[PDB]
């Protein structure tokens, strides 16, 4: 029979659950969301179908007060509830803001549980703005390292990079949605990859081969049309200004190209060469293609890059 991969997204702490709420608002089908927090007031406002309040004995329903040991102990003491919410997932994305008490301490525990439950486990986490100061940055760094030890693959977004994509008036929430896009489009690209049978078919086992026990990762999508569409879509897929880990140095890549019946062999090679050239390495590519005739002149390039 056919395989039906279960994808879950888990928000851990305030920033993580913020990202979950905004992704739910944007709309996202066939993904299950789990909200995990110490802060009962925030959790009450979560849109997630599955909510886990952790650490109530430790915090009396408050946040962790910037103490990552409390976040860690809260998650460990709710291990069974976390296991029960995860059970059945083939893939888990853990999103969290590093530098506070709950995200920094609980997110690596959640990631460890997911991996021990058999899920392919991806972290997507932020580092604090420099204006939040050195102690927050240093706590966040310890969280990042703990995440790296617990996940299969880790995507880090330094919040300082948001200062590169705003003008003096861009609302903070609009900036936050740009960071959200990294996780949302990564999840959606995998979901679409699994849902469709491709002319050159990639599936969840190929995702596992590229992401399992790899470390840093890049996940990107590019869309373009018209002249030079394949090159432009490929460049967009690999060129986010928000990432700590760029494409440079990638040694493994999963690339899927979707287009209409006009999709040419020549432009598929162009797109693949863009990614190889940018990595500046001998890349082990897993290459796929999907013909969607509903598409007209549009091409979509999806990239997952690892092996750094
Ligand atoms: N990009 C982004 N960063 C956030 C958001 N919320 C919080 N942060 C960042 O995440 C860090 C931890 O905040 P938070 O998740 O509320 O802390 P915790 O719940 O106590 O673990 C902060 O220091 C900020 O750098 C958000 O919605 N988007
Ligand atoms: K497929």
């Amino acid at each position: 029979g056919s395989h039906m991969a279960t994808l879950k997204v888990i928000g851990v702490g305030g920033g993580g659950n913020n990202a979950v709420n905004r992704m739910i608002d944007h709309g996202m089908n066939n993904v299950e969301f789990i909200a995990i927090n110490t802060d009962g007031q925030a959790l009450n406002l979560s849109k997630a179908e599955s909510k886990i309040q952790i650490g109530e004995k430790l915090t009396r329903g408050l946040g962790a007060g910037a103490n990552p040991e409390i976040g860690k102990k809260a998650a460990e003491e709710s291990r069974e509830q976390i296991e029960d919410a995860i059970q059945g997932a083939d893939m888990v994305f853990v999103t969290s803001g590093m530098g506070g008490g709950t995200g920094t301490g609980a997110a690596p525990v959640v990631a460890k549980i997911a991996k021990e439950m058999g899920a392919l486990t991806v972290g997507v986490v932020t580092r604090p703005f420099s204006f939040e100061g050195r102690k927050r940055q240093t706590q966040a760094a310890a969280g990042v390292e703990a995440m790296k030890a617990a996940v299969d693959t880790l995507i880090v977004i330094p919040n300082d990079r948001l200062l590169d994509i705003v003008d003096k008036s861009t609302p903070m929430m609009e900036a936050f949605k740009e960071a959200d896009n990294v996780l949302r489009q990564g999840v959606q690209g995998i979901s679409d990859l699994i849902a469709v049978s491709g002319e050159v078919n990639l599936d969840f086992a190929d995702v596992k081969t590229i992401m399992s026990n790899q470390g840093s990762a890049l996940m990107g999508i590019g869309v373009s049309s018209g002249e030079n569409r394949a090159v432009e879509a490929a460049k967009k897929a690999i060129s986010s200004p928000l990432l700590e880990t760029s494409i440079v140095g990638a040694q493994g890549v999963l690339m899927n190209i979707t287009g209409g019946e006009s999709l040419s062999l020549f432009e598929a090679q162009e797109a693949a060469d863009i990614v190889q050239d940018a990595a500046d390495e001998d890349v082990n590519m897993i290459f796929g293609t999907v013909i969607n005739p509903e598409l007209q002149d549009e091409i979509v390039v999806t990239v997952i890059a690892t092996g750094f």
